[PDB]
C-alpha cells in the first residue's frame, strides 16, 4: 500500500482534489535510508496534477490524504511504486520506498 | 523479449562479455515513435557494465548480441524493460519500447 505517518500537521482542512496541482518538496530514499532523489537538493518544488497518473500510485494515493502545509512520511510498497522491474540504476526490484513529502500548496 | 534488427554491421567479430563496459549512443522512443531519452541529444556516450543489471534487461540481452561498431534497432517488451507500472511521467504502463542503439566500444 502507501502508509502515511505525519511529521507536521498541515492546516488539517484543505485536502487535495482530483485535477489540482500539488506543489511538493520531497526526498526519496530506499528502504535502507539511502537517498535517491530530492527536490530539496535542487531547491525546486516539484508539481504534478493529482489524478493524472504522472506520479507513482503511492504518491497519488498518499499525497491526496495530506492537508496543505503537512509534512508526512510515506512508505510505498513496490506494487504501489516501481514494481518488480524497478528502475535500473536507480531503484532496484521490489523495493519498498520511503518518501519524506511536504505539501506546500495546491493549484 | 528484446528483438534486434541491424541498421549497421559492426565488426562482426567483437561481441560483449559480462563485466565489460559497453559505451553506447542511443535514442529511446515509445512504440509510437515518440522519443523519450537520447544520449545523442546530450552529446554524451552512455556507459554501463554489461552483467551488472544497471540497464534494462532488454538492453542487457540485446546489446550483448551486437558487435563493436554496430548500430541496431531494439524492440523491448514491457516485461523486458519497465513492466506494468512503467515509469510515470516518462514511460506509461505496458509500453513496448524501441531503442536505436549504437555500440561504440568496449571497456
Amino acid at each position: 500500500g502507501v502508509q502515511v505517518e505525519t511529521i507536521s500537521p498541515g492546516d488539517g482542512r484543505t485536502f487535495p482534489k482530483r485535477g489540482q496541482t500539488c506543489v511538493v518538496h520531497y526526498t526519496g530514499m530506499l528502504e535502507d535510508g539511502k537517498k535517491f532523489d530530492s527536490s530539496r537538493d535542487r531547491n525546486k518544488p516539484f508539481k504534478f496534477v493529482l489524478g493524472k497518473q504522472e506520479v507513482i500510485r503511492g504518491w497519488e494515493e498518499g499525497v491526496a490524504q495530506m492537508s496543505v502545509g503537512q509534512r508526512a512520511k510515506l512508505t510505498i510498497s513496490p506494487d504501489y511504486a516501481y514494481g518488480a522491474t524497478g528502475h535500473p540504476g536507480i531503484i532496484p526490484p521490489n523495493a519498498t520506498l520511503i518518501f519524506d513529502v511536504e505539501l506546500l500548496k495546491l493549484e
